[PDB]
């Protein structure tokens, strides 16, 4: 298994959802990046990983669900197995990147993506080792009922470059946005 990474898009006032859906109107190219940065892997006959918790899996719309062309691994201490179209569930972050060890795994799995929602996102943040976050700063206030947790910019730097994330500013349906990656090592 390769790099452990997290993605998200964020309004300025820090805002990742709003009653299961996202706070802007659809953003088509800022799903198409999501699609793309999860899919691509840099190793030849492996597939990379997406975890996210239930309330994610069940916000992706179903035409898209699975995420095509991924493991999709969903967490839930209620669900009893993994819901209809998605691989697998796991109780908690540490067992399914446990279950990333197993045998039969560890040898399909390049990179891992957790895609969301705000309590995995901030446990994995503060649990050390190597983690890049990638950032969508959708760059407008919206109104939001989950956020996304504070990153400590003395752990996590920005990097200035990044191959295959465009730098400058996007727009779609008059809402402005940026990509950013951050890597700590600690
Ligand atoms: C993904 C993506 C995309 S696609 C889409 C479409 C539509 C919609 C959506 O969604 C959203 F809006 F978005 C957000 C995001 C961003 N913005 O980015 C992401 C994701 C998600 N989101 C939102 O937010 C929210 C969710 O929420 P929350 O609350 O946070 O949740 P979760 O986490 O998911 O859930 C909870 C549950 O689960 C479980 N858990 C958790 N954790 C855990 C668990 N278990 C065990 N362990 C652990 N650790 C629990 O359960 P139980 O069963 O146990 O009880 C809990 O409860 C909402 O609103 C949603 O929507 F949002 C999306 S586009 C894009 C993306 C990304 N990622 N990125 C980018 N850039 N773009």
């Amino acid at each position: 298994v390769g790099s452990l990474n997290c993605i998200v898009a964020v309004s300025q006032n820090m805002g990742i959802g709003k009653n299961g859906d996202l706070p802007w109107p659809p953003l088509r190219n800022e799903f198409r990046y999501f699609q793309r940065m999860t899919t691509t892997s840099s190793v030849e006959g492996k597939q990379n990983l997406v975890i996210m918790g239930k309330k994610t899996w069940f916000s992706i719309p179903e035409k898209n669900r699975p995420l095509k062309g991924r493991i999709n691994l969903v967490l839930s201490r209620e669900l009893k197995e993994p819901p209809q179209g998605a691989h697998f569930l796991s109780r908690s972050l540490d067992d399914a990147l446990k279950l990333t060890e197993q045998p039969e795994l560890a040898n399909k799995v390049d990179m891992v993506w957790i895609v969301g929602g705000s309590s995995v996102y901030k446990e994995a943040m503060n649990h050390p080792g190597h983690l890049k976050l990638f950032v969508t700063r959708i760059m407008q206030d919206f109104e939001s009922d989950t956020f996304f947790p504070e990153i400590d910019l003395e752990k996590y730097k920005l990097l200035p470059e990044y191959p295959g994330v465009l730098s400058d500013v996007q727009e779609e349906k008059g809402i402005k946005y940026k990509f950013e990656v951050y890597e700590k090592n600690d």
